[PDB]
């Protein structure tokens, strides 16, 4: 049960026709360490349009989720990132309002103003980068575990309140680098990541060796159970939760491009996805963490549908405590969730983490055939607060 | 038309028994500049107790909207501050999820809350203060005006767009105070009032005075047609809002307690009010700063109510521009609407206003008899949202 609700229903109206992400890198002297917040949105915005051959100012809105941009610095980073990626002064680039957020409402809003008739294209993205550009348009560290220490101490309360354990947490881990590894090695990313052709400061030199960056740097697939159970716990003296078991923060964007289906008809543009419904539930605030399990059900049911009829799942692995709950509550087949691995091997962009599941879910639709017919990205918005959205795969 | 909406229907089952707060003072400056956070939020959190004669251990959640608090720094001024009521350890805490906002999803979702059965008691309620405690639990201007500048170059834009112009903001400004001036001369303030009992330092000598606010110190009853229409625009070169025309950030809080109607029944507690409905609406992000208009309907709908049959409104007075416009659009009697002056006369105290306005509707709601039986909350939640709330006048 949900204390609140709120339902989108997007009838099938609403499509997708581009849905693209950089590759995640580890924010701590990962590899984009040297580059800027804008350098990272810029190519994923840029990859809708050249995708789609649209000129920029048919764009009618651009919502941007993103957590680690202190005040005013969120907007202007994202206004960067819209210019260099050629879009006009016309084109307005909001935030989403949220201190904590995983981006997934970006594009739930984006689909919403297009099905009320509010314009005809929209771009949901989202954008984290730990960087900051000195040249500015016109603290980033505390605004993270801001977000993540709450949410921290709350899976794992999640865990000795319902049971789960360092055991299926770090199984769960090594779960998501198998397929992480498995994905990359088998090239199952190349076609939603955009390469970001970058700089890299050496360290040892101080040299700037041109870069680009084409894999997730955090997949680690020498993980098993044995070397996971080695690290102390993080937070809480005998918690289950470990730096193997829980996601670190990654500097990263993602992007996805949203029309009315027959602008997209008429453009000759091939479909994606279609965004069928959007829940977003309160859920009782002495059980919090456990948001995408209220919010799973209650979007797949404004789908008209049932939980097996999902065939694909994309659900946050911030925590695995508080992911391996979620996945046993709802009963889930977890053959069918995170297919080519999730947070905890790629990283946690914080804010771009909506837009980044969306587009692994509809590529590996894509890929997996008519048969892979619904998907469901689920996460938080916040402790308090589970986001879901059911897709459909498009027909291209 | 909103391109989405979360409604909150109460029925009959959620009462509020005690609303209440601080006077609001200036915060440049003002009574409050020697006062700390959570000695403004603890004296209303004790008055709910108090008035109540409640074991503060039975109060299920607390709920805090506020918005000028860094970071971490949200929780622990709210923490301190229930500490210092008197609530123990196991009473949770919370801040509402959102940079910009001025709480009224506070009381919203404790309300939610109660009616889904979570618990029996909660309160909602909400803090603002340019202060910062040195004593921490266990950068402020710049998410102020964050939150403002957006917000006024929203409300400027509808004001051009719509022909909404100086005249009726300075208008507007003239009325706040005089009804603010008449409210507070007539002694209308002093129920909901809590008074604080501070210190204020002398700026030409630098001693403490011993000092009991009870007044909201931004009325200035002096204030005509003459003499606002003098001060430059404040935004734009040809902008109609001024310094004048809009609020400025005012430190305060305010709290609203919340119950099932059968614990209040047996607890010999009178109704001060009866919590009907509450909407969320996200509005069209072309025409951003209209919140209030399209929330009004849906939330008075919602009730199962006509406009009309609305004898009070608490709209927002941050910009007169932005209330001008949706007092008009509406077709909303002025005589019904802030009867007791608004924000741009006694502050606007930005994620108390929620709290604040609930505490000043019901009270005049109880001192206006039986046949004031309808009353509105509504405000933003940050440009592109706008939230009401209807409220039934209680029986006492």
């Amino acid at each position: 049960s949900a204390a609140y609700q709120r339902t989108s229903l997007y009838g099938d109206d609403v499509v997708i026709v581009a849905a693209h992400r950089t590759p995640l890198c580890k924010s701590k002297r990962g590899n984009f360490k040297d580059t800027y917040p804008d350098d990272l949105l810029a190519p994923v915005l840029r990859a809708l349009i050249e995708k789609t051959n649209l000129n920029p100012s048919e764009v009618g809105d651009i919502v941007v989720g993103t957590v680690l941009a202190p005040g005013s610095q969120r907007a202007s980073e994202c206004r960067m990132a819209a210019f260099y990626a050629g879009f006009p002064e016309t084109v307005a680039v909001r935030t989403v309002n949220r201190q904590c957020s995983s981006g997934l409402q970006a594009v739930a809003d984006v689909a919403a103003a297009i099905k009320a008739g509010f314009y005809d294209i929209g771009i949901g993205a989202g954008l984290e980068s730990m960087t900051t550009n000195p040249m500015a348009w016109e603290k980033k560290f505390a605004q993270a575990q801001n977000c993540l220490l709450p949410m921290g101490v709350t899976s794992e309360n999640v865990a000795q309140r319902f049971g789960v354990s360092r055991q299926e947490q770090d199984q769960a881990a090594v779960d998501s680098h198998r397929k992480a590894a498995a994905a990359t090695a088998a090239g199952k990313f190349k076609d939603e990541i955009i390469p970001v052709k970058t700089k890299l400061v050496d360290p040892k030199t101080g040299d700037e060796k041109p870069i680009t960056v084409s894999v997730d740097d955090g997949i680690r697939p020498t993980t098993t159970l044995a070397s996971l159970g080695k690290l102390k716990p993080v937070f809480k003296k005998d918690g289950t939760t470990t730096a193997g078991n829980s996601s670190q923060v990654s500097d990263g964007a993602g992007a996805v491009l949203l029309m009315k289906r027959s602008v997209a008809m008429q453009k000759g543009l091939p479909v994606l996805g279609v965004f069928r419904t959007f829940a977003a539930v309160g859920v009782d605030p002495a059980i919090m963490g456990i948001g995408p399990a209220v919010a799973i059900p209650a979007a797949v049911k404004a789908a008209g549908l049932e939980l097996d009829d999902i065939d694909l799942f994309e659900i946050n692995e911030a925590f695995a405590s508080q992911f391996v709950y979620c996945r046993n509550k709802l009963g889930l087949d977890p053959e069918k969730i995170n297919v080519n691995g999730g947070a905890m091997a790629i990283g946690h962009p914080l804010g771009a983490t909506g837009a980044r599941c969306v587009a692994t879910l509809l590529h590996e639709m894509k890929r997996r055939g008519k048969d892979c017919r619904f998907g469901v990205v689920s996460m938080c918005i916040g402790t308090g607060m589970g986001a879901a959205a059911v897709f459909e795969r498009g027909d291209g």
